[PDB]
């Protein structure tokens, strides 16, 4: 009943901070610390839509997001400090629906969140 939103970022005092303010906006929150955990948990359950830090251990977030993409259209929203147009490229060609640089403000992530949500059937 609940939007349910998976969260894969391994600085835990960021990742705790966004379940907090998501859990407000009234989503469903899981998180996951590292980068093979989180893409375990997304290929196993069905969220409404991922955040994927890039810079991960054990699995880079882009390759979370290629290994997702090819199971599922889960939107999925990338969250990072690399910053190069290079990069917001690659990230969005790989599948990801928005590209955020890292640090953010949180109500530019939730109004990216319902805007990517608004679409879905
Ligand atoms: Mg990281």
């Amino acid at each position: 009943h609940h939007t349910q939103i998976l969260i894969v970022e391994d600085e835990q005092n960021l990742a705790r901070f966004l379940e907090l303010e998501l859990t407000h906006e009234n989503y469903n929150v899981d998180t996951e610390y590292d980068g093979q955990d989180g893409l375990d948990k997304a290929l196993s359950h069905y969220y409404d839509l991922i955040i994927l830090d890039l810079m991960l251990p054990s699995i880079n977030g882009l390759e979370i997001c290629r290994k997702i993409r090819q199971q599922q259209s889960t939107p999925i929203i990338i969250i990072t400090a690399k910053s190069d147009t290079y990069d917001k490229v690659a990230g969005l060609d790989y599948g990801a629906d928005d590209y955020i640089v890292k640090p953010f403000d949180i109500e530019e992530l939730l109004a990216r969140i319902r805007a990517i949500l608004r679409r879905q059937p």
